[PDB]
């Protein structure tokens, strides 16, 4: 495989000739956030900020919201593999050139989730779950859960989706 | 004129309820920034351009906070119309985010002016950045013809920008633009 065979064509252009402007290329593979999980986790990044926990470092929390489900955009066993190499990619052939601390803190933060060493990744990914709950109840409204208030690891999305659940009791009725 | 009128109802149905779910209330009004001028990519776009900033001297989680959180006044839009999303952005948050995070309501309304009128460095940063993904989006389209072009949005860029960094990337910008007009 090769991680710039989903790397569009001109864009490929634009970074291969010597010192690039990394700055429109990135602005131009992310202005492709939109096939939308831009919307996606740009509404976990806002809910983020609503943790209670004192134990929690919300800023990395929006990093790893804002950057996470952003690496599944070009691509299991091979996946969070081959996704990993193309974070890389991007974090070494994009934005280590032209910053520094970008790179290694957005590589690690996408880590952070994709293995949980930390309580954001944890934070970030219980709402990854808990809005999609919200959505399915939302869109019933107008009208499948599947045990998720034990698909929920921390105690606080835990109780978010307790009074989410209340609320489906009271609707439903 | 009060920011309720431009509420749906069913938030406010959420509101006046028996242990109202604020949580729930604020994902509703999440959802429904998906409109642009989507506002909720265009501050997403922004959030992850903001990363890109390397003056080691600026907080860039501020940056992705003000930026993530400056046009979130937007589901409640002339002088007055800044009064407008004033009063919208204070009334989210004392009645829907203090009731449930008492920190995160003077954070957002802090960031959020610390944007709208300029406070920090982050700000001014995340003000040249809207301004400079627009350059890029007019570029582009402009790219896809033989030029025509759309001079107007461009003349006089460099001066709308106040930041070094910033100035530096709309500096590389313009010349590929001049590259691109001269083919
Ligand atoms: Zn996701
Ligand atoms: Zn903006």
């Amino acid at each position: 495989w090769k991680p710039e065979d989903n790397i569009p064509r001109e864009i490929l252009a634009i970074l291969s000739k010597p010192h690039p402007n990394y700055q429109l290329a990135f602005l131009n593979i992310i202005q492709l956030l939109k096939t939308s999980i831009s919307d996606h986790m740009y509404r976990m990044g806002l809910t983020t900020m609503l943790i209670t926990d004192k134990n929690v470092d919300r800023n990395k929390c929006i990093r790893i919201a804002l950057v996470h489900d952003f690496a599944e955009s070009l691509v299991k066993e091979e996946k969070h593999r081959r996704e990993f190499e193309t974070v890389k990619y991007l974090c070494e052939s994009i934005i280590r050139p032209c910053s520094e601390s970008a790179s290694r803190e957005i590589l690690d933060d996408w880590l952070a989730y994709e293995k949980q060493t930390c309580l954001e990744g944890r934070y970030v990914k219980d709402i990854d779950k808990y809005e999609m709950l919200v959505q399915c109840f939302e869109y019933e409204q107008k009208y499948q859960f599947l045990g998720a208030i034990n698909d929920i690891k921390t105690d606080e999305v835990k109780k978010w989706t307790q009074s989410l659940l209340e609320d489906r009791q009271a609707f439903f009725d």
